[PDB]
């Protein structure tokens, strides 16, 4: 096992980059490329256990609602500015500041008076997070969380430069020259929706473990260009869907699958800006439930590992106190059925005093995206007969805005989990939450998931049961949203490419320990 000359790694996105402020990033992709310039307080190590990172080491309390994070001395930013206590101070206060308008505020409503700033009630400077000094943040949480240290990991909890934030204004996380970096890896080169450079980050105090140079990143919308490109050397790894994966799957030496506790699924939007759509109706949202066969869906046109689900909370994402998988204990989820979704879709039809509808279905740019879209439009216009979708493709940046906006009135996205419990789906769609982007509301569905909360460490087996009936009463009873399948990431890795981890929360990949052999 031999280090090659040239430490650079080659591989494609099929979206530009919605943003590079941690404070605003609400996707995977920022959180990857964050993932790998930036530094929390922790990290997930090689099979994703959280170990110190930004922190050289940490404390508890007897009643785990204080944390003491000790720092490291030699640790700089990218501009040469020591990476202090304070910058996790800044960057925690800026998350849940209002003006701030954070979609992912919520996620740090576990420190302490965090959701009072967030509601406005106290100000920032009374957020639970003190830098008593350079090397020292001492936190303090609402109550005892026993995944925290992995929460610390999470983007959202990653540091921020306030006089370089400051400075930007703006500007900041928009641009390569725009965004500062405590992680491995700068990003530069950051050419919008073409491609961006990581370079190796000669300020980063854990230098000396990383390898790589560099890692280049195209934007590619098409599967057959990303097969090409692979095939020639001219990237390193490839996502494989479709006919594509037939070619690699029996390579031993470079196809691999990623079996991701990931969900995909439609949303319902019951309000396009502030008029009601057609998705109030129950009985429609039923009929779209009922009417897509997922088994073609993921055998013929993703054909990369997917299972095909009609459950929202993955399988192999948590385990109950008594070590049963949530989804194999529940096995939620409405099965689809042509004839069902007739007879619900005629049911339908008079609740809303119309016979024909048009919805606006919203799915992304990308080359399997289309087919997967095409498809589904097929299942819901022969299954709903009257019913007319109209596909609209949309960037990623821009379908996020959509979305966020409740401009759509049915969308095909994907979930991947913040943490290790079926919270991080289940909690999206209480009345009013952040990330509910649909006005879905159930009075019987809030109380069930927040009861579900202060309960994990009292009764964490009554918990279990009452997830499961509040995921059951969304999926089967109120129909919110249709669950299309779990993700299984078919790809090729070149042989001399090693040492890249896949993670099952965000950052999806680090490259830190990744090198090139001959
Ligand atoms: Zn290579």
């Amino acid at each position: 096992e031999k280090l090659a000359a040239k430490q650079v790694f080659n591989k494609t996105e099929n979206q530009e980059i919605p943003t590079m402020d941690t404070s605003k990033s609400t996707d995977t992709l920022g959180s990857q490329i964050l993932g790998n310039t930036m530094e929390g307080l922790y990290r997930l190590d090689k099979e994703n256990k959280p170990i110190p990172a930004a922190a050289e080491s940490s404390t508890k309390s007897e009643d785990g609602k204080k944390y003491t994070f000790k720092l490291r001395k030699d640790a700089k930013w990218s501009n040469g500015d020591s990476v202090t206590a304070k910058d996790f101070v800044f960057a925690w206060q800026r998350l849940l500041d209002p003006k701030t308008a954070a979609e992912y505020a919520f996620i740090a409503f576990p420190i302490k008076n965090a959701e009072a700033v967030n509601k406005g009630e106290k100000p920032v400077t009374e957020l639970g997070v003190k830098a008593v000094d350079d090397l020292t943040l001492e936190v303090e949480l609402e109550q005892a969380v026993p995944y925290f240290l992995n929460l610390v990991a999470f983007p959202s909890y990653y540091p921020l430069n306030e006089k370089f934030v400051k400075e930007k204004g703006d500007k900041y996380g928009l641009e390569s020259d725009t965004t500062v970096y405590n992680g491995p890896f700068v990003l530069t080169d950051w050419k919008h929706e073409q491609g961006w450079k990581l370079k190796k980050n000669d300020q980063y105090w854990d230098k000396k473990t990383v390898k790589l140079d560099e890692i280049n990143y195209s934007v590619v919308k098409e599967p057959a260009t990303n097969v090409n490109l692979y095939d020639s050397g001219q990237i390193d790894f490839s996502l494989l869907t479709g006919e594509f994966v037939d070619k690699y799957r029996n390579n031993k030496e470079e196809y691999g699958v990623y079996n991701e506790p990931s969900t995909f699924f439609i949303r319902l939007n019951q309000k396009r800006g502030g008029q009601d759509t057609p998705l109030k109706s129950k009985k429609l949202r039923e009929a779209i439930a009922l009417s897509i066969d997922k088994k073609n869906l993921t055998n013929v046109i993703l054909n990369d590992g997917s299972k095909p689900a009609d459950y929202l909370v993955p399988k192999g994402l948590a385990a109950g106190p008594d070590g049963k998988d949530f989804q194999e204990t529940f096995k939620n989820g409405v099965k689809p059925d042509a004839k069902k979704a007739a007879a619900a879709w005629e049911e339908a039809k008079k609740e809303l005093g119309k016979d024909q509808v048009t919805i606006e279905f919203l799915n992304y740019d990308t080359g399997n995206a289309k087919k997967v879209g095409e498809y589904v439009k097929d299942q819901i216009e022969k299954n709903l007969k009257g019913v007319t979708v109209n596909i609209k493709l949309q960037p990623f940046k821009q379908k996020l805005k959509l979305e966020s906006d409740q401009d759509y009135d049915i969308s095909y996205g994907g979930w991947s989990p913040d943490y290790a419990d079926p919270m991080t789906y289940l909690d999206m769609f209480e009345s009013k939450h952040s990330h509910n982007q649909m006005s879905f509301s159930d009075q019987k569905y809030d109380e069930i998931i927040k009861k579900a909360g202060g309960e994990l460490m009292t009764d964490a087996k009554k918990r279990w049961e009452e997830l499961g009936k509040a995921e059951e009463l969304l999926l089967e009873e109120d129909v919110a949203l249709v669950p299309l399948y779990q993700s299984a990431r078919s790809y090729v890795m070149k042989p001399h490419v090693k040492g890249v981890v896949k993670h099952n929360i965000s950052p999806e990949y680090s490259y830190k320990w990744a090198y090139v052999t001959e």
